[PDB]
């Protein structure tokens, strides 16, 4: 296996207290002479599933509990073992966030949320809505200072004004269900795209730039999370933390984050890595020096939350949590943030309109389960020769079903000889085999130009494959046959499927 045996190699993100984090490491080494190695890798989260996947990787990841669902349903992480005594040393609704299908998949280190931050010699009193402040910063720039600056690059900043007047990701969790187009998601971005039309806001600005431009004392106001309290002491600006501005009366609505460390599942080393974070980090020393470093918002662990709430700043950071929700875990959580990014960077950039750029956001979020919904039933009708009298809960799916039940009939007719020679070739018998199914699908389906056409021939396949299966008794390996498909097609296809306009595309095509 690549990870080595008898040391720790954490990943944890750059914008966190690394350094306080290795100290942790250097006195876990001292007591027992395991070395622990962190490192703060770009675009963890994007490569820990990569590299995971293989075997590889770090033995514990730090990242936001929103992308360990993900994780968890690939097999990636390890489940974990605190007894009794030690899960009642952190907050019941911090392990809540990582549970994922009833088991444990990470420890819970501390509470995120956003927050408006503000200079208080240029803004003794900051606003308390959003409609404000475009006065506000007409009134700033006649003396050479803006408003307000955050990062526009990533979804997590923006999403607060988005969600405040209705927009949301999952209906609290029913997945049918996203509501990112709908009109108070609209509302919220347009209001965001307003200000940067009025010159209030400048598309380009990141994380950096924001950052830089609060910390020098040119802009009045940016939105951020705990982490960056330690470079705003050390600029010495006079900064307050306090509640985001509503919008059209209805508060602000940060997703919450629960910093959260996860154990590779091909970890060697996953006695040390609980000793690690159970009898090192997840104490009060061990918290108070990464706090030191990079403040962590509200800490998981009791003990030490009672002091750091006597904290005005963290007093803040939970008010705005409380207004806020909770992140999902799901594993669709990721192309939901992938889509959010996308429609946000092309509303603020001019590259599309609010109306486009959000439909395109609520196709790619539900692209997976609106393919399942489509792919699982067709499978099942096929399998049973009947159909499944329950309500889609729609539309697409119900016309894409009917279109795929028309084109579909057609490609098994003419491939039903190449399809049993297939089937015979790869002897499917049983849910393993249908495990090693994904990789031939992936090679067949995807050394190929993209179209419907393949699109149908492969859900056909599946179709085929799906009668036979429940012919040998085995109808219980449907759905996950089901699964993979989706999951081929999606991982895949998703770019070409979102220009294709998703399911309404695939009618279309076919109308005919
Ligand atoms: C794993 C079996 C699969 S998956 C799939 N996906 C798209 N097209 C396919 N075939 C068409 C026409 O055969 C194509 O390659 O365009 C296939 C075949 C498949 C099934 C039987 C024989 C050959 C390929
Ligand atoms: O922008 C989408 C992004 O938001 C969240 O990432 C936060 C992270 O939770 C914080 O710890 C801080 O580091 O900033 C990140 C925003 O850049 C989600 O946790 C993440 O999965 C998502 O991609
Ligand atoms: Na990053």
């Amino acid at each position: 296996m690549k990870i080595e045996e008898g040391k720790l190699v954490i990943w944890i993100n750059g914008d966190k207290g690394y350094n306080g984090l290795a100290e942790v490491g250097k006195k876990f080494e001292k007591d027992t002479g395991i070395k622990v190695t962190v490192e703060h890798p770009d675009k963890l989260e994007e490569k820990f599933p990569q590299v995971a996947a293989t075997g590889d990787g770090p033995d514990i990841i730090f990242w936001a509990h929103d992308r360990f669902g993900g994780y968890a349903q690939s097999g990636l992480l390890a489940e974990i073992t605190p007894d009794k005594a030690f899960q009642d040393k952190l907050y019941p609704f911090t392990w809540d966030a990582v549970r994922y299908n009833g088991k444990l998949i990470a420890y819970p280190i501390a509470v995120e949320a956003l927050s408006l931050i503000y200079n208080k010699d240029l803004l003794p009193n900051p606003p308390k809505t959003w409609e404000e402040i475009p006065a506000l910063d007409k009134e700033l720039k006649a003396k050479g200072k803006s408003a307000l600056m955050f990062n526009l690059q990533e979804p997590y900043f923006t999403w607060p004004l988005i969600a405040a007047d209705g927009g949301y990701a999952f209906k609290y969790y029913d997945i049918k269900d996203v509501g990112v187009d709908n009109a108070g998601a609209k509302a919220g971005l347009t209001f965001l795209v307003d200000l940067i039309k009025n010159k209030h806001m400048n598309a380009d600005t990141d994380y950096s730039i924001a950052e830089a431009a609060f910390n020098k004392g040119e802009t009045a106001m940016t939105i951020n999370g705990p982490w960056a309290w330690s470079n705003i002491d050390t600029s010495a600006v006079n900064y307050g933390v306090t509640v985001l501005p509503t919008f059209k009366g209805q508060p602000s609505k940060p997703f919450v984050g629960v910093l959260s460390a996860g154990i590779n599942a091909a970890s060697p080393n996953k006695e040390l890595a609980k000793e690690f974070l159970e009898n090192y980090l997840l104490t009060d020393e061990g918290l108070e020096a990464v706090n030191k470093d990079k403040p962590l918002g509200a800490v998981a662990l009791k003990s030490y939350e009672e002091e750091l709430a006597k904290d005005p700043r963290i007093a803040a950071t939970m008010e705005n949590a409380q207004k806020g929700e909770i992140m999902p875990n799901i594993p669709q959580m990721s192309a939901f943030w992938y889509a959010v990014r996308t429609a946000v960077i092309n509303a603020a950039s001019g590259r599309q309109t609010v109306d486009e750029a959000l439909k395109d956001a609520q196709t790619g979020s539900e692209l997976y389960r609106q393919s399942l919904e489509i792919i699982s039933r067709y499978l099942r009708e096929q399998a049973t020769g009947a159909a499944d009298t329950a309500p889609m809960g729609g539309a697409t799916s119900r016309k894409a079903l009917e279109t795929l039940r028309r084109v579909g009939d057609g490609v098994q007719r003419n491939h039903e000889t190449a399809f049993q020679g297939m089937l015979r070739k790869l002897d499917i018998k049983n849910e393993d085999d249908v495990k090693s199914l994904s990789r031939v699908m992936i090679h067949v389906f995807s050394d190929g130009v993209t179209n419907w056409g393949r699109i149908v021939t492969l859900i056909s396949f599946g179709a085929f494959v799906a009668k036979h299966l429940k012919t040998i008794n085995q109808e219980s390996c449907i759905e996950p046959l089901a699964e993979s498909i989706t999951d081929v097609l999606v991982r895949t296809k998703r770019d070409w499927l979102v220009k294709q306009r998703g399911w309404d595309g695939f009618v279309e095509f076919f109308h005919v």
